[PDB]
């Protein structure tokens, strides 16, 4: 799989987001795009980092041979960039299966986001 | 497929909802369920109908062998309850597929998170 340099115009975008529980350990990982399009997903026992990657895999799933997604995670940001063979990480294997079967993929990082933001911190 | 009579224990309900632009034929369909699970898909070229068994539609793709749905449409309660075996409708017969894959399906319709659900198939109609 290849990252797409810059913005893929008129592909839809996916502004994931994910929060986690310190003390009940439970979460939320979801998603809103410029189309209107939306998801919440409720996960247990988790950490911030691993919602932000579900998010990821969601929108993954959900979208279409082209993508371009906003992520706030440089945890996730990371590992992607990276472009890793497999993982020891199952839902990072996910990922990368899924980056894989897709034409063209843009990823973002960024510090809209607050929409999904509101969202994911029920 | 059969459907339950009472709201199956342990099942997780679905507030299901569909709503269409009657100029642009912009709508929206989804669900918000009690475990808080959402979804909202954008749709082109729609009737209020077609939104409302398309919500139905993702609500039985989305749960698992067991299901509590409460819907709003008497349209899609009369559909379903027909138990019909194939009808001239794409979508219906993608739903009865969806229906007879399931263990178990309570469907019921009402005229609470109906109302998040509203709310949100509603923004943008």
């Amino acid at each position: 799989y290849q990252l797409e340099k810059e913005p893929i115009v008129g592909a839809e975008t996916f502004y994931v987001d994910g929060a986690a529980n310190r003390e009940t350990k439970l979460g939320k990982a979801g998603y809103v795009t410029n189309k209107g399009r939306q998801k919440v997903v409720p996960l247990t026992n988790t950490t911030n980092q691993k919602t932000e990657l579900q998010a990821i895999y969601l929108a993954l799933q959900d979208s279409g041979l082209e993508v371009n997604i906003v992520t706030d995670s440089q945890y996730a940001l990371g590992i992607i960039q990276a472009q890793p063979d497999k993982s020891e990480s199952e839902l990072v294997n996910q990922i990368i299966e899924q980056l894989i079967k897709k034409e063209k993929v843009y990823l973002a990082w960024v510090p809209g986001n607050e929409q999904v933001d509101k969202l994911v911190s029920a």
